[PDB]
């Protein structure tokens, strides 16, 4: 059975007990933290891709107001992310399992731009996703897994400064 876990869980639930925010910038912005799994149980000599989405986790407008998230009440149907593939794809499951998966060189954009950087909408919340994609192979398959821990707020700036912190605190 393909067991996929979250590197660091202890550090993204500090950052999701305050509520997390990513910035996104124009020329796009790594993640800190960054999205680090630990995968087992994949064919060592099978070949896969490591796919990255972020799902809207709402369909809601999200505003910092006195000191707290709240979301606006004019929900609009939100669409899928743009996939980014990790820089390793494909390779051999033996490669995948040696070390923590990293997504450390995906940025997050609020423009559609040439390629790589993953566009999303400032103000919303997003719940990053992997897809596992067994590739080459005559059976193709897909496994996907959430992190409900790296949930967080696109924004062009920070808004509750304990975030800010936190992210110089351990960065
Ligand atoms: O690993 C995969 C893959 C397998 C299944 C889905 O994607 N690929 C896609 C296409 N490739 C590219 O062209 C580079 C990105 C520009 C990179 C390798």
């Amino acid at each position: 059975e393909l067991r996929v876990g979250l590197e660091e869980s202890e550090l993204w639930l500090r950052f999701k007990e305050l509520t997390n925010e990513m910035i996104v910038t124009k020329n796009g912005r790594r993640m800190f933290p960054v999205l680090k799994v630990n995968v087992s149980g994949l064919d060592p000599n099978a070949m896969y891709s490591f796919l990255l989405d972020f799902v809207a986790a709402d369909n809601h407008r999200w505003k910092y107001v006195n000191g707290e998230w709240v979301p606006g009440g004019k929900p609009e149907p939100q669409a899928p992310s743009c996939v980014y593939i990790h820089p390793d794809s494909p390779n051999f499951g033996a490669h995948w399992m040696k070390a923590p998966v990293s997504f450390s060189k995906v940025k997050l954009t609020n423009k559609l731009n040439g390629g790589g950087q993953i566009m999303l909408n400032s103000l919303h919340k997003y719940e990053p996703r992997i897809h596992i994609v067994r590739v080459g192979g005559p059976q193709r398959m897909i496994t996907s897994h959430c992190f409900p821990e790296t949930q967080f707020i696109a924004v062009t700036a920070y808004q509750n400064e304990e975030i800010t912190a936190l992210k110089i605190k351990y960065n």
